[PDB]
């Protein structure tokens, strides 16, 4: 490590420790802009080159840890609970916290390769018999083909092939993860992970929050189980057990859109999905981020500088080049970089990631002036929500009308329940995979789940949750968490959970500042700068106060609460119940031990 990056000396009370988080927050930046510029040449080039120098980068990154929590270790660990400063609390118990610097040497060179290999086998996995990558090939499989056989055969292709070889790997990442975390204090990675929502009963809430959700999403599936009955016949379709984890329109069946045109109600009324008009068109991806931006600069929050659209990547290299296609924002800490790596495909679905991308670069251009340690959401949650809020604007079809995206639509009860019930396919159908996936991850960091029981736990909480079956045996040797991005991509996931929530109390609050006084699902912020004004002031705090106390300012309310949800779907909560009754369904899977036989002659 650079001399020039190291701790200086700094006095063992209140007014050293602020100096000691300048000089921290100061170094850190050129740290923290290394290793994302180092990550940004890996995921946009994936070679072991590439692996090498943001492994390089990374042990850089954690001797930085190491000598800094080490000196405030030394001068603050008796005293700096007493600080009277919140902040400096906040910023100076993080700084003691080294994770993977805690490790010796070769085992963070141990760590660091984990992550790489992780990512490469994820990201560069295909299913042959040519070769079906992942996006666009296996996601346009999975959105579009009504063929049994056909989503069989990605789904079960993609699962063995990107989670078979992971689960080696990911056993010793856990191990080295649990032990690096413990150094620091933590039970394990996962009691480190939920902390960051400085919460003591934040299981009980979840669960709490899960509780009033549920009845909603169980509806919705007793009616989309319906029609695939319908669509699929009943050999393959039980409708009192799991649905098959192929049939929903998304490799993980963790939202349900795509299904849309399978499920809709009134299919004579206006296409809901703009796709085919974006393709008759001519959009492209730029004109997808043009939109989003618009949409940001019309509340009178920042466009996108200059640096954005000369550095980002926004459709797939055509070069014969291995990229991470999975969107992502990216933020080098040098308060002037700032980007999105997505492979953009012309759809509806991908319009809306475009805003979701773009709210986590809006948080950072919004906060690039706060010392490194406060650029953060307020919590994880906040930052996943930001897009998500302005999607919901822009989903709606008065908002795709003002866009030339859709001629206007009669304001009909049919027209209503269309745009409800596909929104419930994109939010309500994704509540209990953002609920499981971490008490899944949860369970494997406390050792509740050990290796031998990685599938066998992970398959008990996708049934329990959402209610889906594996549409073919699967055993332990199968790693089923593992084809799932953010599993060897490390990244928690109960933040999405969070965020689903969240955005609809956003949303609520938004439209009143707005003084809009329609129906909540009809509302649309776009050109409301008092709107705008409320929220730039969520995004200028970054993590500079509690969540909670932002959260009231916003919201006027101190907690997560589900009722602005509920208030949302209301009208389709009630008619899906209406339906479901009116057909005689169970809700549930009582049937729990269920699966599909194989389609004959498979492969
Ligand atoms: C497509 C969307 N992609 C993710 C994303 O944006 O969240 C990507 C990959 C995971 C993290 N991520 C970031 O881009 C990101 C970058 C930085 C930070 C930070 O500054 O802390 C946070 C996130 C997504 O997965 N999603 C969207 C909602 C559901 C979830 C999914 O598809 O599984
Ligand atoms: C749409 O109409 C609303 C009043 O009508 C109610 O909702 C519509 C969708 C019909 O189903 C009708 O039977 C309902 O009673 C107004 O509140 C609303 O503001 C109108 N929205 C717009 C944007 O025009
Ligand atoms: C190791 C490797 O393949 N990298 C090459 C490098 O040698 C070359 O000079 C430059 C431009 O093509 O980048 C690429
Ligand atoms: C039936 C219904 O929900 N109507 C509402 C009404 O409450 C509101 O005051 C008005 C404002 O646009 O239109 C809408
Ligand atoms: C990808 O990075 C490697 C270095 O390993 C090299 O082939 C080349 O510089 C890069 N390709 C592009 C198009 O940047
Ligand atoms: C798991 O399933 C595959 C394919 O059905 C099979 O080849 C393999 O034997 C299994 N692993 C174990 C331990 O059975
Ligand atoms: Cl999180
Ligand atoms: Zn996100």
């Amino acid at each position: 490590l650079d001399p020039g990056l190291q701790p200086g000396q700094f006095s063992a009370d209140e007014a050293g420790a602020q100096l000691f988080a300048q000089s921290y927050q100061s170094s850190a930046e050129q740290v923290l802009f290394q290793s994302v510029a180092a990550s940004w040449a890996h995921d946009t080039n994936i070679t072991a080159e590439n692996a090498r120098r943001q492994e390089e980068a990374a042990l850089l990154s954690q001797e930085f840890a190491e000598a800094w929590g080490q000196k405030a270790k030394e001068l603050y660990e008796p005293i700096w609970q007493q600080f009277t400063d919140p902040q400096l609390r906040r910023i100076i118990g993080a700084v003691r916290t080294l994770g993977s610097a805690n490790l010796p040497l070769a085992k963070r060179q141990q760590y660091n390769a984990l992550l790489s290999q992780m990512s490469r086998i994820y990201s560069t996995a295909k299913v042959c018999l040519t070769c079906w990558s992942l996006d666009p090939d296996l996601t346009n499989i999975l959105a579009s083909s009504r063929s049994y056989a056909m989503l069989l055969f990605a789904w079960e292709g993609w699962h063995n092939a990107a989670g078979i070889p992971l689960k080696p790997l990911y056993e010793d990442f856990t191990a080295l993860s649990n032990e690096a975390y413990k150094q620091d204090g933590f039970t394990d990675t996962g009691a480190y992970w939920r902390s960051w929502y400085n919460s003591p009963t934040f299981e009980d809430d979840l669960e709490h929050l899960y509780q009033q959700l549920e009845p909603l999403y169980l509806n919705l599936h007793a009616f989309v189980r319906r029609a695939l009955h319908r669509r699929y016949g009943d050999r393959y379709i039980n409708l009192r057990g799991p649905i098959p984890a192929h049939l929903l329109g998304d490799m993980w069946a963790q939202s349900w859109e795509n299904i849309y045109d399978m499920v809709v109600p009134f299919p004579d009324k206006p296409n809901l999905d703009v796709t085919s008009t974006m393709l008759q068109q001519g959009w492209q991806a730029t004109h997808m981020f043009r939109v989003a931006e618009e949409f940001f600069t019309s509340l009178e929050l920042s466009p996108m500088p200059p640096e954005f659209w000369e550095g980002s990547m926004l459709e797939k290299p055509a070069d014969g080049r291995e990229v991470v296609c999975h969107a992502s924002a990216w933020d080098f800490y040098n308060r002037k970089d700032f980007r999105i790596k997505q492979c953009t495909r012309v759809t509806m679905d991908q319009l809306s990631t475009v805003h979701h991308e773009m709210g986590h670069i809006q948080y950072y251009l919004q906060y690039k002036d706060l010392p490194v340690s406060l650029r953060r959401g307020a919590n994880p949650g906040f930052h996943e929500a930001i897009g998500d809020v302005l999607a919901l604007s822009v989903s709606t079809p008065e908002h795709l009308h003002k866009i030339g995206l859709l001629d206007r639509v009669t304001n009909d009860t049919e027209s209503d329940i269309n745009y409800l019930l596909k929104m419930a396919l994109e939010k309500i159908a994704f509540l209990p995979f953002g609920y499981l996936v971490d008490q899944w991850r949860w369970g494997v960091f406390s050792g509740r789940t050990p290796p031998s029981r990685y599938n066998f736990d992970w398959w008990y909480l996708r049934t329990k949750y959402q209610g889906i079956c594996p549409p073919v045996t699967r055993n332990e040797t199968h790693f089923d968490a593992g084809a799932k991005f953010h599993v060897p991509n490390v990244t928690p996931y109960i933040r999405y959970f969070v965020s689903f929530v969240l955005q609809f109390q956003f949303h609520e609050a938004l439209c009143k500042e707005a003084g809009y006084e329609g129906p909540l699902h009809q509302c649309d912020i776009y050109r409301s700068t008092k709107a705008g004004a409320k929220l730039r002031k969520v995004l200028r705090a970054g993590s500079s106060r509690p969540w909670q106390e932002v959260l009231k300012d916003m919201v006027g309310l101190d907690a997560l609460d589900a009722q602005p949800l509920l208030k949302y779907f209301q009208l389709v909560t009630q008619w899906l119940q209406e339906q479901n009754q009116q057909n005689g369904e169970v809700l549930g899977w009582p049937e729990y031990q269920w699966h599909p036989p194989l389609p004959d002659n498979y492969p």
